[PDB]
């Protein structure tokens, strides 16, 4: 038989209820560049001082999952979830810990699914900054007032994250004033920065590419005499370029049109490759010295374009 | 201990229920071209007034999610939702807060995989039109009479999206009048069109392919004198030609059989190359100048189906 | 305070329930011919006469989900379906309107997988009849009847479907007396075809295979003294046959072991183009007019071999 | 109010409780070698005598499913299930059905995935021996002893499954003594056996090889005087070999390791080609007749290793 | 009506709850290289002692998962588990078996997804240590002292796992004090190695790129008279092994990019392919014996190379 002494929020009306979050990123996975999210199981633990739970003795009384909804919790939501749930492996995991002078500790296991963009401009070479926003979604910021724990320091585990393909090269916490039509709410954010790994992508598709058209361009200093092997070489080489064309395309099948960095490069390996075909056609024609096409044409334009398409992908 | 005081609907028998809604899209993603679908996070705000719960001095009672089954909420559904969800991050994503006056502010966080028509007969150039109908499901137009609160710009964040593929043209709400068996009904309608990113489409498809039906028809400016290197770029092309069509159809595995645009277009190019093959073979049986089937034919057929085609994607 | 005057069965002992069903399909899709089954939305209205809930006054009492639990509702399940569940967007998508003679109306909004036989001895133009049954899944034909409310035209919404692949060609309602082991029951029965869109499949195999060969075939007229031509139409027509295969077996990675049409078809074509290589190398050996073996001989061939195929995919 | 008289199960101390199964297979489907398990949808009936229930006059009880957690139900469960539910369409797929001297009819709909292991030794030619093990999951054999209702034929509905790729050749129930950690317990076993479609993949794959390389070994008879045509017999042959085993490899991504047949086979025709090439040039090298390597060599040898295959996979 | 005397955990104050884990392993499957997870399925066998529920007579009282709310049970949970859940197929998989003396058994069938890293530098040829953690989440371990019921022993069923493609080598249980936030606690982890099967791998990709580079290496014995034939060998030889290449890349599409070891062979046979067609057309170049850079040139190279490879994949 309890009435309003038990169910409103703490200190309804005066000072809000300043609530310190922490967070322990348990595993990060699931980043998928076509629906543009990635999946993150955390461990969200909740401090904030209640007046109307002080006993005497300092312990602790950690309750279980079935008590939580008798008491008041804080209603965090995950800003931009497209999807997410609680964990039950055995119980709920929902643990309240009072303390002496009303301090209440509620640690949950959260798995969620954020959005975040993929601008996938420069695909093997990029660096996404995905947040990961906390907010009171029904309380106002006059009702409740979010704080990390400890600045920085307050989120933990994202320094052993070694994820398939991305690793983190930045993390930071901050608290905003974020604007909305229900009024003023204070936002967490966890900002963290996901690089590549471009060593996989260079040796994939880079140096396999690079050594075929070095392999194209150094065939002219074979003599023209030999046409029969230099028609050989080159339709090998062109005909391995478009293999390997057509396998990258095949390879990710992701649905992230953007037209990405390797589609660039692969397309001025393909316009070396069948621009040395014209060529050996063209050279014949006008021969009716081929290594002159080569000793300053070909590596060097190729020098070029490399040197343009690393200068984009290296500044602004 | 209550009675018929607390659970009948808003104004019971008379002038219906206003309510008004506030939508505000939070993420669209998950549209598939295979099960004609758009998955999308909008929060739900529905504004009613009630007369039964005015209570004196001005203030607001933002409520909880356990205090929302106490009261009367609408039946609002997705017209044409094949499978939705209301988020459940740490509480229930339902909230109620009372005014003085009766304004009822009912908000919810809600994940719809709505079903609009993927008409993809122009699959790279096309602009589909895809709706979000909100429904009194249950409660006829004499009962409950659905209103949007402000106009067009109800509707909000839809500016901000943007998707792997699509990008927001245009966007407008509407109210209608939708007769069905059960009676009379307001639907609310939010219309937006998703126009497709052709940039990304013509440098991966059409470029190449021009550029290979281009060097195929200047090669004819080489004389026939040098036949085995007209044979060699022939049978290149029309190598690369076929495993850039296999590539293709391989590339994209949707389900949506609508014999789209790049179909058209990788036919046509497969038409004139192998065409190029069987007139270079023509041309060496009726011989017994090539470049008189190059200056005023070729390129002029292909400059006329490019035409044809671009006029069929540009207007009707 | 109730006991047996409100949990019972409507006329529990006597004349059997007259329930009358309606159906309004929503949507169809994921019809995947692997698994075997569609997803369909459907809004399953039953209504039947129960003389318990007669009140005074002419006018309809629309329910809520919430009351649902307190009323007799039918056991309606549908008898093949794999995996489904009712639609929870915003409330229970469950009404029961009352009248004043005792009339109940039930709506529903199910999302249901049904099972139904993937017949796929002719892949592209097949017309797979699947039901969607509807059975009193406890009560008996002596307890619960089953009926249509308006005939054929009780189901709803079908002409509108248009799939992704497949169009509705014919729909029928009909009453059966399903026998189990339980004892004898009464099952609605929704049979419609799902004719595919044989237009697509034809342009995307066989008319490029047919133009490939008829190419190979008409490149007998050109004489056995430009050999080198021959050899490379010889070439590249049989790799570009082997490649489409190739394509065309990754192109639908459906589980779907049936020995399918465009299997055939592929065959036939592929059996066409190498037997056109071989019977070159014969010719060759032969003369030691290869016209002569194209006059009549091998477009006669497989024209009688199309004819074959149509007939078997035309008539029994 | 109801103490001990209600909650105990039925004979609770002296003679087990002699549950009878019935099964019902609706549906087999989703049947994946990657994850080795299968999905099926049966009608689980058990029947069992209670005598505290024991009701005066031959009648039956069709209870609900709101009235089953009210009475004492088997704890039945699938011994190998990964994921299983009940289904729930419009209510609760569980029926009670008392009788006058206490027989119970306790029928449910459940769709299981059971996991069952794919000796995937003889990947076309394999017949998959896959149980459905129902067992007391709590109570032991001295508390509850299953048992099957009439034998073999209590298992209906599996001779109507045909499936993409398997047909029940077999099916036998049995009644074991499972012994574990807990204690002794009385388990049903469905033992089925899938067998594949071999026609399937012996013309998708294992003709078309055959004909491929009885055409290769054939144009031995072709002089050695025609060098031009034997390589390019040769090239198009060893092409479409490889694209062929490509494309095998592309076409079904299951993960299910094993080395399978079709490798072997595929390795053998390879095998063959390629050392038909090399033979070719061994055999120039050496003239310095060819047929006298093909008139009792190479389809010799081939005969001989297809001997050796399907011995191999037809007996042990 | 109960107060303290049937919710405060055991020995609440003073002497930690002793309780002995036992661990049975159903099923693993569903290991994803991509999303570095495993799914299995296990027999959580709980067993402590509790002095406030002491019966008279030596017996077992079997409850029911409906009863297991209604005494204390302990709050384990998986350390790293992404997604999870209890199986209820027919009843709630929860026994609670207590004892004269107070002895408890709780048994639960639960099927957990853990997340294990997957190192895949040496993706054929790799054991990966995934471990299964379990934990009082929400008891330190003052409160909650987990422990092994009989050491290594305790796990069961581990043996008789046989997989895809991986077989367990190793499996031990071990009990630990693992330190975070909320305080100390005790961990139980069962760490089991996942050892890959070469045999499918060597045969798939090491021995036909092997063969493939030894008929290369030894047509050098095939005069240099032999033009034509050389290059239809290096031509074939060279178009096979992009080919094979491509498929590979296409074969296997796991979101795991590690640069592989598949890929550092496939590269090295790559390499070698297109050196031997570059030194063909050096040698030609230099000629203006062959089998003088073939013995003791080309094979020891590669030799050497595999030699070098097998030390990286066999010791540090
Ligand atoms: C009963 O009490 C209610 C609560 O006190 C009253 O509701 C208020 O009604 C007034 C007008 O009738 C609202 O003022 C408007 O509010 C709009 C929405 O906030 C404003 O729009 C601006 O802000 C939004 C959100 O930022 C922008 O999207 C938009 O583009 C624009 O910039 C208007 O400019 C205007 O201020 C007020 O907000 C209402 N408050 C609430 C809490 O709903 C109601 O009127 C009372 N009724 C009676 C009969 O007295
Ligand atoms: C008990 O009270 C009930 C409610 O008052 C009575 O139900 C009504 O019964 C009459 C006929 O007996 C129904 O009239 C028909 O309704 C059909 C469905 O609406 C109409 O079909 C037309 O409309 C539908 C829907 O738009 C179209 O799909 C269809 O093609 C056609 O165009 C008929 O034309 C006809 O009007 C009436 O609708 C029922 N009302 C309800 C609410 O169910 C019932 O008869 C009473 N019983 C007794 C014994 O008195
Ligand atoms: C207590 O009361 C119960 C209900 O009144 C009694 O159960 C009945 O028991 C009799 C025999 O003891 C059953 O008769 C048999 O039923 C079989 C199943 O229906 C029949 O099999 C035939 O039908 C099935 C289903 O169509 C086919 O699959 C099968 O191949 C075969 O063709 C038998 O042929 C035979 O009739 C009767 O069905 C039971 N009824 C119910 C409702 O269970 C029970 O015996 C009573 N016990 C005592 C001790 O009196
Ligand atoms: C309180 O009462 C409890 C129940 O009466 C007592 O538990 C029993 O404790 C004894 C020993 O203390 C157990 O005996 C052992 O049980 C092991 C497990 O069964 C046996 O291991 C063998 O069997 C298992 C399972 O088949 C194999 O996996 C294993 O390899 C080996 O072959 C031992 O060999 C030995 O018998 C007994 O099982 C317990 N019974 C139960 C129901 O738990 C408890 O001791 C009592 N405590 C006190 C203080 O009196
Ligand atoms: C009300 O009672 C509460 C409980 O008794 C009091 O909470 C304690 O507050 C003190 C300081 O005010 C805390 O001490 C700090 O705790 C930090 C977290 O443990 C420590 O950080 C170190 O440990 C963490 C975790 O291992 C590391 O991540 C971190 O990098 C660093 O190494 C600090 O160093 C310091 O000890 C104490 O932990 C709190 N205890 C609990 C249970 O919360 C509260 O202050 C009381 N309030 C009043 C007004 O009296
Ligand atoms: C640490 O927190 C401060 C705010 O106190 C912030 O300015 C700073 O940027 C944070 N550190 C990093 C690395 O972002
Ligand atoms: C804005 O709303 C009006 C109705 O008041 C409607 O006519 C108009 O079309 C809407 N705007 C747009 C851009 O559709
Ligand atoms: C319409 O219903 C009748 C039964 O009254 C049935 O015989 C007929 O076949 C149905 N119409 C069609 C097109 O099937
Ligand atoms: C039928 O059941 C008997 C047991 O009574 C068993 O021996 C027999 O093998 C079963 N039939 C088949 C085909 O297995
Ligand atoms: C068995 O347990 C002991 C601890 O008592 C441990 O040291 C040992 O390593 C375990 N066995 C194995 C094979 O790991």
């Amino acid at each position: 038989t309890a009435g309003y002494n038990k169910f409103l929020r703490p200190n309804f009306g005066g000072e809000p209820v300043q609530i310190a979050l922490t967070l322990d990123i348990a595993s990060i996975s699931s980043i998928s560049e076509s629906n543009m999210d990635y999946t993150a199981t955390i461990y969200l633990r909740q401090r904030w001082m209640d007046q109307r739970l002080v006993f005497e003795g300092n312990k602790s009384f950690t309750l279980d999952a079935r008590l939580v909804e008798f008491l008041w919790v804080p209603d965090t939501y995950i800003v931009e979830s497209k999807k997410s749930f609680l964990h039950e492996v055995t119980v709920g995991n929902r643990l309240i810990r009072l303390f002496s002078n009303g301090t209440v500790l509620y640690a949950l296991r959260i798995t969620t699914t954020v959005a975040c963009n993929m601008d996938l401009s420069k695909y093997p070479m990029d660096t996404q900054t995905c947040k990961l926003q906390l907010e009171s979604w029904g309380y106002d910021g006059n009702d409740v007032e979010f704080t990390w724990l400890r600045g920085n320091d307050s989120v933990r585990g994202l320094e052993h994250l070694r994820l398939a393909q991305y690793t983190i090269e930045r993390y930071f916490t901050l608290v905003t004033r974020s604007q909305q039509e229900t009024g003023n709410y204070t936002r967490l954010v966890l900002q963290f920065e996901l690089r590549r790994n471009v060593l996989y992508f260079i040796l994939e598709t880079y140096v396999p590419s690079t050594f075929l058209v070095v392999l194209s361009w150094v065939s002219f200093w074979i003599s023209l005499d030999s046409v029969p092997a230099r028609t050989c070489i080159g339709v090998t080489t062109v005909l391995s370029m478009t293999t390997l064309m057509i396998g990258s395309r095949t390879s990710l099948p992701n649905t992230n049109c953007f037209i990405k960095a390797i589609d660039v490069y692969l397309g001025i390996c393909f316009s070396f490759v069948f621009g040395a075909l014209l060529e050996y056609a063209v050279a014949h024609y006008s021969s009716l010295n081929v290594d002159h096409y080569s000793k300053l044409l070909f590596p060097l334009i190729f020098m070029l374009a490399n040197v343009f398409y690393w200068a984009y992908y290296m500044y602004f």
